[PDB]
């Protein structure tokens, strides 16, 4: 008895003591040379064998030894791609992976384990994939429920998986017929993620893809303010306030860690004004199915 598409939901099939090894069939840098860093987009093969769907995350166990001896403990990633992959033959899986890469105060500069040997695969190489993994972010059931998602940074992941589904591919179960609204977040233009793919499913799908962008470097609002993902949610909060007292409506929130709480600031002011406290009414949300936060 849930609202959302889990009949059947495959889960932890593959553990960490003994993963599924795959093959790297491509690996490519998809944010511009000019962005505050660099995020890859690569695609696995798994024969079928890994048994995801949209919303679901892969841990991958990066190849190595750690500081002392041991092999490393796996890191988790959104699966960026639909069930059926992104060449549609149900036969491989996609990561959008960001690069860490960063200076401790000893100076050194410091890169992050597993993106960067997930950024520096070729295409070829094996990787340990484990999971599948997860069931909060996993899409509505009802094919005609409104769909707000706001992601920021490789956040975009899972999302880029429903939009697929929803508007790239022809199910005989789902033939989607509600709104979908996407709002996402970034730096700088080079950093978007999936533009040309998205802004085709507008063209494609004007009545029902709704699609906004936030690049906080370039983009000011009202009052000159930074464009942050809650400035641009700003600009529409009576409607997207009215689609919350609405109950079809399902809200997904996905990338960094820090995203929750400028989101929950607009969420705060703009429930007051219809006399609500934002706090108390996100608990009933979240309690319904409606509220459902993936950051890291
Ligand atoms: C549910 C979930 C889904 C995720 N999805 C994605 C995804 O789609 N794409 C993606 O790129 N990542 C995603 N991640 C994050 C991913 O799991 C890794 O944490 C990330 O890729 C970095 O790991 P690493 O092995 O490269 O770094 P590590 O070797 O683990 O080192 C990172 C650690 O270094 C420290 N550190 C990080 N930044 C700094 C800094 N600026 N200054 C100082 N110390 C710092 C922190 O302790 C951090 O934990 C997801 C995480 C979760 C939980």
């Amino acid at each position: 008895h849930s609202k959302k598409q889990d009949e059947n939901i495959v889960v932890n099939k593959f553990k960490p003591k003994e993963p599924y090894v795959g093959r790297c069939l491509l690996n490519t840098k998809i944010t511009g040379d000019d962005a505050p860093g660099e995020t890859w987009h690569m695609v696995f093969s798994t024969e079928g064998e890994v048994p995801y769907r949209e919303g679901q995350s892969i841990g991958i166990v990066p190849d190595g030894i750690d500081k002392n001896g041991k092999p490393h403990k796996l890191r988790l990633y959104s699966i960026a791609s639909s069930a059926i992959g992104d060449f549609g033959d149900s036969k491989t899986v996609s990561l959008c992976v960001k690069r860490l890469v960063y200076t401790n105060d000893a100076g050194e500069v410091v890169k992050g384990v597993c993106s960067n040997f997930l950024c520096d695969l070729k295409p070829g190489s094996e990787v340990k994939i484990t999971g599948p993994v997860g069931k909060e972010m996993l899409m509505p059931k009802d094919p005609n429920a409104t769909v707000i998602m706001l992601g920021t940074g490789t956040g975009i992941a899972p999302f880029r998986s429903f939009l697929w589904k929803m508007f790239f591919e022809k199910h005989e179960d789902y033939q989607f017929n509600g709104l979908a609204w996407l709002f996402l977040g970034v730096p700088t233009s080079s950093s978007l993620l999936y533009k040309e793919e998205f802004e085709k499913m507008k063209e494609k799908a004007p009545e029902n893809f709704r699609l906004d962008f936030a690049v906080s470097r370039e983009q000011v609002n009202d009052k000159g303010e930074k464009m942050y993902i809650q400035t641009r949610m700003a600009q529409y909060a009576e409607e997207l306030w009215e689609l919350l007292k609405k109950d079809n409506t399902f809200v997904y929130m996905c990338g960094l860690k820090g995203m929750e709480k400028g989101i929950d600031d607009i969420m705060v002011s703009l429930a007051a004004k219809d006399g609500i406290d934002w706090i108390e009414y996100k608990r009933t949300l979240k309690k319904a199915e409606q509220w459902n936060v993936e950051v890291y």
